[PDB]
């Protein structure tokens, strides 16, 4: 959602 994958 937000990170790496996120």
């Amino acid at each position: 959602r937000r990170w790496w994958r996120f």
